[PDB]
């Protein structure tokens, strides 16, 4: 695996011990080569679960998620995909590492994507080795891989919605359940009925994720409603897995506007990872996957690829080259390489939009492109009247900068921003300037 123009796709299935057991030899073999070696994580939570993997060999965590005081001669190094994503953007000194892991390798958020096409293309030309640690590789088609110990897999009708009657087998249960959602507000709602039916709710998506997760360590739980995230190397002392096999799909339309369209079925990647939730003891057979709709390839199209690209044209790897998309997902988007590559002072400013602004990658772009500076906030205010964004039906509304209540109409509307009250709280604070 360890040799220069190596790329492994470490494809066992979930719980195989991809993270507890392979990783640390594949690390101390770095460590015995001399290899400069980077290890990523998709979450803080993961970042933490390899410390207690790894601990005893010499790595910097690169993560406020760890203490640990570092002895400062590590030569591997750990952080989460989106931090290497970042620090290659930014004008820092991002080691060329010879050897690059990265763990939970199906991720598909734009910065993870963007990191493998960079490491890919480090890869191809000849300069690094790296390992792609998941079960579930780009272009699966299979939902129901291998486990630890078997899965009884029934397809049924999933509720979505508030339900009175019709769905016994949910409540009846008298176990823990890991139950996907495609959004946080279906799992508002479902969360709902459920506490309203006597059971214990924990909620996760990715704005919640690291806070919300340690509850299932700290009190008893009947039900964790769930995002997507869940799909990151969660685990969950469960025994069962509820699946709306639904998830909502970012598209760009016109080349003017994001939507998030859906709900719609997930990947077969996404399904085998939900369902690989469960069935992870050996000792415990019989966990129960319960589904309710087909996959589908949803990625096609899905803005999230573009946005990778919009990232690898800004990413510096030798003089113009550019990298590519790993190849496995390289035709989940149309884009020409090398089409949002921007001049430096308007690329910093595209930083800044997704660093400090929190803005969704599609729409920094269009603000940095347009040639606004990052805090010229102008643009929240004079979109047309179709893209004024709502709030409980009625117009929502921010003072300004200047002091003055005007409507949030974005020149550039992206659904993601106002996906649910907590997204929307975070625009109005962009759109007010106190960000």
């Amino acid at each position: 695996m360890l040799k220069k123009k190596q790329l492994t796709v470490l494809d066992l299935h979930p719980g195989a011990g991809k993270t507890r057991r392979v990783l640390p030899e594949i690390v101390r073999e770095a460590i015995k080569k001399r290899l400069r070696t980077v290890i990523l994580a998709p979450t803080r939570v993961v970042a933490a679960e390899m410390e207690e993997a790894l601990r005893g060999l010499p790595v910097r965590y690169m993560t406020t998620a760890v203490n640990v005081t570092h002895s400062g001669t590590e030569i591997v190094d750990l952080m989460c995909h989106a931090t290497f994503t970042s620090r290659l953007l930014q004008p820092i000194r991002v080691p060329n590492y010879n050897l690059n892991i990265m763990d939970e390798a199906h991720f598909t958020d734009p910065s993870s994507i963007a990191a493998r096409g960079y490491i890919s293309t480090r890869v191809e030309m000849g300069e690094a080795a790296a390992i792609f640690m998941t079960a579930t590789p780009p272009g699966t088609r299979d939902a129901f891989p291998d486990s630890n110990s078997p899965i009884m897999d029934t397809e049924v009708e999933v509720p979505e919605r508030a339900w009175s009657s019709g769905f016994d087998w949910v409540t009846d249960h008298s176990g823990k359940t890991v139950w996907f959602v495609p959004s946080v507000r279906n799992g508002n709602e479902i969360a709902a009925c459920l506490t309203k039916a006597g059971k214990r709710v924990i909620q996760l998506s990715r704005k919640t994720f690291e806070t919300e997760f340690q509850k299932t360590k700290n009190q008893e739980w009947d039900f964790v409603i769930t995002t997507d995230i869940s799909e990151m190397g969660a685990n969950f002392k469960a025994d069962r897995v509820i699946d709306s096999r639904r998830c909502l799909k970012p598209v760009i339309l016109d080349g003017e506007r994001v939507i998030l369209a859906g709900p719609m079925p997930v990947t077969h990647a996404s399904a085998a990872q939900r369902r690989g939730r469960i069935g992870r003891n050996p000792n415990k057979p019989g966990d129960e996957y319960m589904y309710g709709g087909g996959c589908a390839e949803t990625d096609e199209g899905h803005a999230h690829w573009l946005e990778a690209r919009m990232l690898l044209d800004n990413i510096y790897l030798q003089d113009g080259l550019i990298a590519s998309l790993y190849r496995p997902e390289a035709d989940k988007v149309a884009a020409i390489e090398g089409e949002f590559k921007l001049r430096t002072e308007q690329r910093k400013t595209f930083v800044e939009l997704m660093k400090r602004g929190d803005l969704p990658v599609w729409l920094a772009y269009q603000v940095a492109s347009a040639g606004i500076t990052y805090t010229d906030r102008r643009w929240c205010f004079d979109g047309t009247t179709n893209n004024t964004i709502m709030e409980d039906s009625v117009p929502a509304e921010v003072w300004t900068k200047y002091g003055e209540k005007r409507v949030l109409k974005p020149r550039w509307m992206d659904a993601r921003v106002c996906s649910d009250h907590a997204a929307l709280k975070s625009f109005k604070e962009f759109a007010a300037g106190k960000r």
